[PDB]
């Protein structure tokens, strides 16, 4: 399998765009940035917000728990990449404390609403304006040569009154090579593809499209997270019992994937359920004959049959959102 669009960015690009082992890090000063108040955390760093001593400005400190120095220096050359680029995340500065050498990440400060509140309160226009930013990022990181791999809301910042949004924490991100084997276990639990599911490795920018489908999927049908698996296993049950088991054979079958004895046992059998059995008194608002179009041609099990970001973005789905701009 290889991407349909942007497979070749990184094999005409010079070396060293991609070749992340090789960057050498400039350091700035630790002292000019404070720590305000803790803001986040996760398995692989905490967040604070923070304070540029030289212009009062406000910034966020991402102090990284101790990792191998590849996925630093990963993380960091993929923001060095796709600063500029529309709804990216902007890396200011690169610090170390000096006595045991722990890594920080600098950055913009976005004034964010978590979605667990911001995202009941959104209307039908907010969700697809959103969406609509966040797939300005995708666009531009996949045309860049980089896929995300771990899209959900944790990972989407948005000042709502600003209506600003920023695709953050690029730490499982990584380039795309043509026919390049990648680790399954990327992304979070509820938003991995199913081609994580089933160890299909050669996976592409398509990845991304799929978690977009679970964020967008729960934002409607406000059922979060979407496809709700006690662990990996669980999770492609989930997933069948919505798309059914017959679309999931012939997946199967076209890449010549076959599932472990238990797992496939615990799939089972079970038909396709259309998308407008999750439709209630509660989310029949946001759910349209578009969005439900829309959404249906993300989740798919075929990577190569969803949307690219470049066609989701001209989804009649958007149109409104389209004019405005
Ligand atoms: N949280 C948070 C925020 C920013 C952030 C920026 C880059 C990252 O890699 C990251 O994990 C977090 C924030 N409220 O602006």
């Amino acid at each position: 399998s290889k991407a349909r669009v942007y497979a070749d960015v990184n094999v005409l690009r010079p070396k060293e765009y991609w070749d992340y082992e090789a960057l050498t890090v400039q350091w700035g000063e630790q002292d000019d940035y404070e720590v305000v108040r803790k803001v986040g955390r996760g398995k692989y760093s905490e967040v604070f917000e923070g304070i540029n001593v030289n212009n009062n400005e406000k910034c966020i400190i991402k102090i990284l728990k101790p990792v191998k120095k590849k996925k630093i220096k990963r993380e960091i050359k993929i923001l060095q990449n796709l600063c500029g680029g529309p709804n990216i995340v902007k890396l200011l500065d690169i610090v170390r404390d000096q006595h045991s050498k722990t890594p920080s990440l600098i950055f913009e400060y976005v004034n964010n609403t978590d979605f667990k509140v911001l995202y009941p309160t959104l209307t039908d226009y907010d969700i697809r304006y959103y969406i609509y930013e966040l797939l300005k990022a995708l666009d531009y990181c996949h045309s860049q040569g980089i896929m995300h791999r771990d899209v959900k809301p944790h990972n989407v910042m948005i000042d709502h009154e600003l209506r600003k949004l920023r695709l953050i924490d690029w730490g499982l991100a990584e380039f795309y090579h043509p026919g390049k084997e990648y680790n399954v276990r990327v992304a979070s639990r509820y938003f991995k593809g199913p081609e994580l599911l089933v160890d299909l490795q050669d996976y592409d920018y398509s990845l991304d499209m799929w978690s977009l489908g679970c964020m967008f999927a729960g934002m409607i049908f406000r059922k979060e997270p979407f496809f709700y698996g006690h662990d990996n296993h669980d999770q492609l049950v989930k997933i069948a019992k919505v798309l059914g088991t017959d679309g999931l054979n012939v997946y199967l079958n076209k890449y010549r994937i076959e599932l472990d004895p238990q797992l496939e046992a615990l799939v089972g059998r079970h038909s396709r359920k259309p998308w407008l059995k999750f439709m209630n008194a509660d989310n029949q608002h946001l759910v349209s004959p578009e969005a439900i179009d829309f959404l249906d041609k993300l989740l798919r099990y075929d990577h190569q049959e969803r949307l690219t970001a470049l066609e989701a973005m001209t989804h009649p789905y958007f149109q409104q959102v389209r004019a405005a701009e």
